[PDB]
């Protein structure tokens, strides 16, 4: 807990020059167009532009702790808005270009963006989500569940049960939820494209899921400001702000980034919306 390996912290940031960055996002667009099953893996870097600091970045939680300083939050979790990145991911699922979303993030922003829960694995849990120990019924709350570590919240199951409700926030020693990891693992293995956004890929087995896509000829894209455990295994690495990358990419795909009507929970993905015809590639 206190001695817990926090991994490589505060590594230098890489910025692709604008010309190289434009070319790689066009190449990313080519890969999304060519791919039959695209899986997205997200981590703390997709939430930094909403004022929620990451863990291993220059001003990350663990980086700042290492130097006797504190992380700085520019929002509460409750007042945090989905980024352009979050909202681009909502649209990519709606138009059938996203098969599955795997996230290490406990910040609740995918759920709140209105991203469908049945196409999302929340590997490390969700601040806003409590679960009944007896019937496993989950509750998505409008405020953060006050505890961490799979502890009693003080609330009780209301299923037509009075089961003890507990947080979904893994402590260091806790293994990943078997449902989410199993779905994340199946998505990643079956994927022919795995795109990583704002994760250093340092956590096992979360960070290892995208590598599973490489088995059977799959392509791995890594979007991150810093180096990542698995840079070597990437078909493509894009060093830039995940919002610049995703807004440029949406523009190439001919997709708008949808409006956020405030916190909304969608349990089941809706029928797929129309999308632009694919460019001629080869
Ligand atoms: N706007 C941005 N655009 C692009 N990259 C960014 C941006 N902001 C930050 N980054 C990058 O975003 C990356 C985020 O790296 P890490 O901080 O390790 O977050 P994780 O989600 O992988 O952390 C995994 C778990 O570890 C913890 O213990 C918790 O349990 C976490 O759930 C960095 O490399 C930045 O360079
Ligand atoms: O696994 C975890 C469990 C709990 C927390 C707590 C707060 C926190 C801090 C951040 O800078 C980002 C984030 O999304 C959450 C963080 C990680
Ligand atoms: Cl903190
Ligand atoms: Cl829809
Ligand atoms: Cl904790
Ligand atoms: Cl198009
Ligand atoms: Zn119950």
């Amino acid at each position: 807990p206190f001695t817990a390996d926090k991994g490589k912290c505060g590594l230098p940031e890489i910025f692709d020059p604008p010309e190289e960055l434009e070319r790689k996002v066009w190449e990313l667009a080519r890969l999304v167009w060519q791919s039959s099953s695209v899986v997205f893996h997200t981590g703390a870097g997709i939430s930094t532009a909403s004022g929620i600091p990451d863990f291993r970045g220059p001003h990350g939680v663990w980086t700042m702790e290492e130097r006797g300083l504190a992380p700085k939050f520019d929002t509460t979790f409750e007042s945090a808005r989905p980024t352009q990145t979050h909202m681009a991911l909502v649209q990519l699922e709606r138009v059938g270009l996203l098969r599955f979303l795997v996230s290490q993030n406990v910040d609740g922003l995918h759920v709140r963006s209105g991203f469908p829960r049945d196409k999302l694995a929340e590997l490390h849990g969700n601040m806003f989500v409590e679960e009944c120990a007896k019937c496993k019924t989950q509750y998505v709350r409008d405020t953060v569940v006050g505890t961490m570590g799979l502890k009693a919240t003080g609330r009780l199951c209301t299923v037509a049960c009075r089961g003890e409700l507990r947080d979904t926030i893994l402590d260091w020693e806790d293994s990943l939820p078997d449902r989410d990891l199993a779905l994340a693992d199946e998505a990643s293995r079956n994927a022919d494209l795995s795109i990583t956004l704002g994760t250093s890929l340092q956590i096992r087995p979360s960070g290892n899921l995208p590598l599973a896509t490489k088995r059977r000829g799959g392509r791995l894209v890594i979007v991150n400001l810093q180096p990542t455990k698995h840079d070597r295994h990437a078909d493509l690495r894009i060093h830039g702000y995940v919002d610049e990358v995703m807004t440029r990419l949406m523009k190439h795909l001919g997709l708008e980034i949808p409006a956020w009507d405030g916190p909304r929970v969608l349990e089941r993905a809706l029928p797929p919306l129309p999308r632009p015809p694919t460019p001629k590639l080869e």
